[PDB]
């Protein structure tokens, strides 16, 4: 915004003029924990004093080490896990295709529409995110298979949620009755729930007949956490929200470290050793121990799941005040507020959502959209209650605004 | 290595036991400057203090705005060009053949054997150093297209160093001769100086052959700077050891920031312009900038080029006593000890490499091997003369224990 | 049955034993003019004195020039055609994607579930059908994506043939909405009926939804008459089924030379163009195959044959209620067997059955994806056959509702 | 080339105005037997009126099996042998990849610069040829990778045969030796002498060498033969002029029905296992008598032989003849601006192949400097003679300068 960023502690956000914001981007899911956050920033600190790089190749290092058990300990499921380390959930989704190719000595991926693993060749063929057009940069990465995203919010008459999972499961099925064969895919990368995609959940009876045809084939089921972990949700991975599931191959990157460049792939200890290197860093690696430790002593995860269910209940009757509101999803501190012309029609109203991005922006609040009229509702997980409000206030005001027809562009 | 490292200091290793080293290998180098500079510790700690991160999309920041601009300035050429951000060399690697691609609307890529260039699909498939790279995790990028790289010491009987480059010009120009066509080959990308090849220079006559080449075809003109810019090799950068070339692109991964996971594309205005997670990082930049700042300040370029000119003889002196050392190709604190068994049939020395770097560790000096038989010489640029000193009489005695057998697994 | 035919005429594969078969055949259209046709036997044997082979390559020849224009001129539409001459259906399907390739300046393919389009490289990855064919075989030529071909059978709780074509065209989208650029789209392949897949039509509705973004988006529309042209459809190409849709491109193979191995792609003058660039003995087979489909009328004559057929096939369904969909246009039709209306769960079973008791009455009949039966007799074919070969099958609805047929 | 044919019979043309010319072209080598030979023509017309196609997708017929157990006798090597068929050269080797992807679970193939494998995706990435090249259609088939073949006339002073096999290995594992995973390539597809390269023969331990090393690892040593086979080279298969080689895979075309549209993919029993026209196979049954009566392995070495010499007689006074490559009735002559710089001389193979048609002789070039001297091995020494001639003075015809555009 045309007034540049100076500093920034939990949810205040401070400009070079000493204008201050209230966050609920928390960048693309990273800032789960706060910025400035005294033990990460001690940690940081008292670790570049010790040594700034060394490599988990040639030498070990203390953090690193001490981080990689916390990682396998904390991670989904009781199957011995192992953690290899990246920069970002970006190239932590490319070793997952290592990885899974590896294992099961397999070619095909099979990714989905509205999701985004990332930005680099594999997870960027991965992907399939509105924004996310990945022109004139193609070819991309061979053999990789797209699947569609069980949408809830925009359907055929009638449908159930049952009938959902089983229309998207059909439709999941669809290549592999014709072109692609199963025990040739080594991997389905799936978002336990979608960030780009408009903060979209699966529905359970359709996640666990993924997880079963991804069993029965032998083909690795692997999950994306690098926008939907550490707590994001009110568990502490998306994939928990789901009864009995044990990822072969998981990533995170982001969050882990509050915004260092830093990423984990969590997988099992036998896929972990299909590859052996060449096929981590010291102060990033003392940050997510800080970022952990965190999470665990200020119940955060709660923290996540208690404010998550209380801003469900206020963006509801707020979207019975107004009618634009299209749906609503919550799961954590973990919104997906979505613009409609209508609500018969659910047309995007990707001018409404600008105008509201812009309201909170000039009344003391930052936000913003996704897929062009959902706003993404992510706010760090140390908002206090009180901060909160005055964004709940400031994203209501904003809604009669535009309702009343008050700002322009 | 068998170990952990508690903490290290410019180029001194200390780990946890209390033992020092000299770190000859200066960690694949990501450290010219050191470990542990006070001018980075001291920007690393006051940055996290204020900002740990957010992306450059939403808010903008003080460093990130700092050193994009004096990235710039500081590239080989004249020319208008913008930087944009990531945190690999590897990564940097995906976007150069992305914002090639782009602006040409062609499809292919021309990379070398021998080079790395990342462990991303992107990069990883351009590489040819080993070929745990490919192994099980196939197929790699489409269009690309391995050539040979110039080896001036393994030439048949009596070439004059024109000989090499007009050879390797002509088995380079086989491809477009037969199944590549010039019109749809958006760039070459190409190490000034290759790391893992074994620290080899093409000559001058070859690299002003495939300049001109690439401009007469359309074809951008691509470097990777990763291990051999940043004061490493004699000038700033290795593309000024030749007479006025100027990268389309050129990537910096490493030591941009003094060891820390930043990195830059330095793309020509115009390349840049189609398009530009962790990436951009407030802490980051912080450090980068106080190294660059070292690069300058510490007169680090200017002493590289002496202190290293001054390694090459010693090498070229250490050579004349001992039999074994085959080449000592070397430009900067920055050379390639290529130990052979006999100086006339040139045939690899694995054995006696790993018996020098053994023997050495053991002696307080941590130095690494390349393409079997070639010590890695590459140092911290700060290092003082005494350990500067010290390291080349450790690796003198090494190679007299050797040719006594004094030496054993 | 490892059968060795010997000789063949008309709708009559004869053996070595001196057996008699009732052809309706498959394996992708074959035999719309019929077997070794005096016509077309005499112009490939007068050929043969003539020319074996020159490539065109090089110096040019009579029969291919004809057929050059004859082709050009009888491809749908108005707009000038130029016309390329494969060796087989596949490369005329890989040519496709050279010819929209070179001429969009675009990457990306796209083609439909189902369907198949060839058996080389190129066309093989278009094709969706045979999970067999692309077993340990991969990679496959890059930028391909797969959408679902429309199934007007297996619907959702009473849909509309208006409902259908935009569920199946929202999933159309659903690519160009994600992670394909529709403007870096060269071209969508498409069978106007799915030959190897069921004989299967998309609703009227899907084909000008997909058109309209075809040309909107500068993406070239692609039909493939390999399976479903030379009036097997009852008009002179499958695309003609739908309304004013004059295809960019068009792939032929098979009966183009009532067998000898010919292929041609025709699309319009302009993209044809776009890449710097037909045996005399086919292209005579061909010349002739080309005549007599005009001479003996067999465009007319499959619409006719084909709708009493349909009548014909119907009522069958309604005493022997095992088949589930009666699916026809022209003398190409897709008789689909089912346990229950309600559940339409294949019954592959009966219908392997039905191929070998059919097999044991004097009706060779193969089948597709298990369950469809098939249905494409060369279009030659006369009434007293044609009824002499449905009584039969009627007969075999009863065998297979009596378990009398074992194996 | 601005024209149309009417008739031809084994060496000799007719356009439709009458003019007759003569063979050497033969296209592109698809006329081995010679154009109309009777018995090749009684053969289409006879089982033409037996059966025009039915469906191999399916069920059996005679004239393929007859042919799928002799083609399978006369492949090269003691080893049994199982045969499939294609349309075309093109689709066979397209089948090369794909059957040794399927046998060895690999995906890398690897293919020579200069190849001519074909046309259709698969063997169009394959392929190595300049003026068959593949603009505007790439993204190209993944993991082919192109080795450079030995070129063994332009040379660095003074090197052996040995040495170029030496060098041409040498190049062979630079990948291998750096980013090609050796045991995940599926097949080494070589031509053994290039046909569209410019009738380009491998030396004998290059072969042996790549052999050697394939045999080293499970990679599949594969040869096409769609040009250089049925007895073009002297020998029946254009493998036979190297010491024991079995290949895993051969593709065979053009010169199998006579033209016709007719390919084969000879494999060893154990490599095709666990993974085809009725007229057309007919006339390759036919076409095989042919050149087994007719006795046409040996004629082309004859003939090959006897064209050898003379060609190397004229170099003697036609210094613009800067190779004469020649296996067989089959060689490449090529012209150069100069005996030693080996500059390619184009504009002179223009006017060379201006002038011979202007006088009733068939030739083309290849890249453009290079005679494809190549006719039907059937042609009889009086054509072969008045060609040889028609040829020589071309040459004295553009040393004078004469011949315009």
């Amino acid at each position: 915004y045309n007034l540049v960023i100076d500093h920034a502690h939990g949810a205040t956000l401070v400009d070079v003029d000493g204008n201050k914001y209230i966050d609920l981007l928390a960048s693309a899911s990273a800032i789960n924990v706060g910025h400035t956050h005294e033990k990460v920033v001690k940690a940081i600190a008292d670790q570049a004093q010790k040594l700034i790089h060394y490599t988990p190749a040639y030498f070990h290092h203390v953090p690193g080490m001490e981080l990689s058990e916390k990682l396998a300990k904390i991670a989904p499921g009781n199957s011995p896990k192992m953690v290899s380390f990246g920069n970002s959930g970006s190239d932590a989704n490319d070793a997952i295709i290592k990885f899974a190719r590896a294992y099961t000595g397999r070619q095909y991926i099979v990714s989905y529409m509205g999701s985004y693993h990332g930005s680099t060749y594999g997870s960027q063929t991965l992907s399939g995110s509105s924004l996310n057009m990945t022109r004139k940069i193609g070819p991309m990465l061979p053999s990789v298979v797209h699947v569609p995203y069980p949408d809830s919010y925009r359907t055929y008459p009638g449908e159930t949620e049952h009938d959902v999972s089983l229309r998207y499961f059909n439709e999941f099925k669809k290549p592999f009755e014709s072109f692609l064969p199963a025990d040739e895919t080594a991997c389905v990368l799936i978002e336990p729930i979608q960030g780009d995609g408009g903060i979209i959940k699966a529905p359970e009876e359709y996640m666990q007949l993924v997880y079963k045809f991804c069993h029965e084939h032998g083909i690795l089921f692997a999950i994306d956490e690098v926008n939907q972990g550490l707590g994001r949700t009110g568990k502490m991975w998306a994939i928990q929200q789901f009864k009995d599931i044990e990822p072969d191959l998981m990533s995170v990157g982001k969050s882990l470290a509050s915004g260092m460049p830093l990423s984990a792939v969590i997988g099992k200890k036998e896929v972990m050793q299909s590859l052996d290197a060449p096929a981590g860093n010291p102060v990033c690696s003392a940050a997510s121990l800080a970022t952990l430790d965190v999470i665990e002593y200020e119940g955060l995860v709660e923290k996540s799941a208690t404010d998550g269910a209380y801003a469900k209940q206020r963006f509801l009757e707020m979207q019975q005040r107004h009618p634009m509101i299209g749906d609503v999803r919550m799961w954590g501190l973990n919104g997906g507020i979505e613009l409609v012309k209508d609500p018969k029609t659910k047309e995007p109203d990707s001018d409404a959502a600008t105008k509201v991005i812009y309201y909170a922006f000039a009344h003391g609040v930052v936000i913003i959209t996704l897929a062009g009229n959902i706003l993404r509702f992510q706010p760090p997980l140390v908002i206090p209650r009180e901060q909160l409000d005055q964004a709940l206030q400031v994203l209501d005001d904003a809604f009669t605004a535009v309702e009343n027809g008050e700002v322009t562009i």
